[PDB]
Parts: C-alpha cells; structure tokens; sequence
C-alpha cells in the first residue's frame, strides 16, 4: 500500500550482500522508519528468498518492546521494502567496545532486558540462533531493540517441536549442541546468553580464537576461564548458562523455564514488570 515515493530517504544505517537499511521519513507523517531494502535480482541471484521470507514470517509474529518492529512492507520491479523501528543509538557491541566492559548495575539492567526478551520469544516458540551484541540494538531512551531474524526459527506448535536442523549462528555464540548434535532448541539461546553476560563483564566473549574451527573445540569442551575480577553472583549465573547439556541451563524448559532464571541472586534487585519504562542506567 505504501510505495517508494511516499518517503524521503536519508543516510544508509547498514548494508548486507543482498540488503540495505536506508533512515527514511514518511512524507504523509513525518514518521521515521529504518527502512530495509532487499534488491530481487540478487536474492534471487543466490537462492536466499528463504532468509526473507524468514525475517519477515518471523517479525510479523512479534510484538514487544525489545524487539524491532515490522510495521509494513511492499514491493515494486526491483526491490521489496521493509519498514522497521529505527534504534537511532546502534548496536551493543559499539558501547561493550567504547567503554571495555560494564559496570555491575548497566550489566544487570541490559541482562534483564535481554532475558525478559528471551522469556516473551520463546514464550512464542521461536529460536533466535544468533544472538550476540551486533544484534543488540539500541533505540534512543537506550532500551533493547533486538534485530537479525533471518535465521530464527519458528518451532511447530501441532508437533510440539523442540529442536531446529539449519546450521545457522556465529562461531563465538554458538551452542554445542548445534556443533555435536547438529540441532539448535530454545535453549541455545540461554547458551550465547551466558556468552553475552561474559562479554559484558569481561570485556570479550569466552570463547574466542583467530580461527572459528579453534573456537568450536574449546565451545565442545567448555573450554573457558574467568579474569580474576568478575562479579561473582554474575560468574555463578554464567556458570549456569555455559553449560554444555541444554537441558540443564538455567531457563530453560527442562529447568522449569524463566521463572528460576529471573531468581537468581544476580537479579535480585531487578523489577521485571516494567524494565521497559525504567531509565536505563547510564553507560560509562
Ligand atoms: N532497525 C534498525 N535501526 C538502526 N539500524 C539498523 C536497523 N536494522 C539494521 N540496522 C543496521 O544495518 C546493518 C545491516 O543490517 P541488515 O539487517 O541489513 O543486514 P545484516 O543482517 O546485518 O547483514 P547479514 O545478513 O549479512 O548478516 C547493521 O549494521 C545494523 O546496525
Ligand atoms: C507477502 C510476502 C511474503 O510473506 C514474502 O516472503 N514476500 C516476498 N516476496 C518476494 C518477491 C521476490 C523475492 Cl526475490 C523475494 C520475496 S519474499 C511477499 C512480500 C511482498 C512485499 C514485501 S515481501
């Protein structure tokens, strides 16, 4: 119904092979919309019509804070649109880098919020499989947006389906039981969870390497160690995420799902009900 003409493009927020997220206002409002633009020819080009197909099945499905929302899409002879809240603060990752690492309440608080988002995705039945920072947008109150559902998946409610077969995810995040297993179930994202917490806390992710066939080894063996200063309810909430059987991390639906999670001692000083209204903690 919308068409390219109705918005005033402005400056390039990102670009994929086959994408490109364009800031962009609605003539007729005066909305801003990040605007993702999918070219045909090369989608088609590589056979990746499923990929947005995917991103879109997916996010059409979602309806919470913290996560960026679809909220239309069309088409014409080249390319197709889709138009989504722009995170005008970018990823988490710039900010883990800027400042090394944080400090125990801004961990704590962008945690929660991802956990919380967690709770509401599987909570639906859908996997992300590729959680991480770059992932982690934010929007311009510096709460959550999380993005990049090309690779999620939608597990069948009428089979009750548990585990997903694609081979999707980044190296470093990456659960075990999708290296070993070959399948990804909702619990793979409690695993790049406690990767994430990591990586707030110690400034790089627990399993790193130049080379990512080195970095599945020590992912196999929960091969990792902590820096001597990490703040330890968070060191023993990790330690209940990296946990190499899936059924057992905490979160899990074999662990009786978020309600344990959102006990543990780390969180103890969170209100979950309305983290998307609180003021994040600065960044610093
Ligand atoms: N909703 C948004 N608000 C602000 N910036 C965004 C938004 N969505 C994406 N971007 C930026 O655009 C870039 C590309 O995102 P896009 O979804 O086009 O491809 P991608 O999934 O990052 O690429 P690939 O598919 O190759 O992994 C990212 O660097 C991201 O920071
Ligand atoms: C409704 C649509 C989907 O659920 C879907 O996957 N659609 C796609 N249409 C095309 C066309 C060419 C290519 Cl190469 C991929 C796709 S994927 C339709 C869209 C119309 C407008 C924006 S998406």
């Amino acid at each position: 119904s919308k068409r390219p003409e109705d918005f005033k493009f402005g400056k390039i927020l990102g670009e994929g092979s086959f994408s490109t997220v364009v800031l962009a206002r609605e003539l007729a409002t005066s909305r801003e919309y990040a605007i993702k633009i999918v070219e045909k020819r090369h989608v088609n080009k590589e056979n990746k019509i499923p990929y947005v197909q995917r991103e879109k099945d997916v996010m059409s499905r979602l309806d919470h804070p913290f996560f960026v929302k679809l909220y239309f899409c069309f088409q014409d002879d080249e390319k197709l649109y889709f138009g989504l809240s722009y995170a005008k603060n970018g990823e988490l990752l710039k900010y883990i880098r800027k400042i090394g690492s944080f400090d125990e309440t801004c961990t704590r608080f962008y945690t929660a919020e991802i956990v919380s988002a967690l709770e509401y995705l599987h909570g639906k039945g859908i996997i992300h499989r590729d959680l991480k920072p770059e992932n982690i947008l934010l929007n311009e109150d510096m709460h959550i947006q999380i993005t990049d559902f090309g690779t999620a998946k939608v597990l069948s409610p009428e089979s009750k389906q548990a585990r997903a077969n694609s081979f999707v995810g980044t190296a470093q995040y990456v659960s075990p039981e999708l290296l070993t297993e070959k399948s990804a179930c909702k619990s793979s994202d409690l695993w790049a969870l406690g990767c994430i917490i990591y990586q707030l806390v110690a400034g790089l992710p627990p399993f790193r390497a130049g080379n990512e066939g080195l970095i599945f080894a020590k992912i196999i063996k929960l091969e990792y160690d902590f820096p001597e200063k990490f703040f330890p309810k968070a060191r023993d909430l990790v330690e209940k995420l990296l946990v190499l059987d899936a059924t057992k991390r905490l979160g899990c639906e074999e662990m009786e799902g978020y309600g344990p999670l959102k006990a543990h001692p780390f969180f103890e000083s969170v209100t979950w009900e309305n983290l998307h209204q609180q003021t994040p903690p600065k960044l610093t």
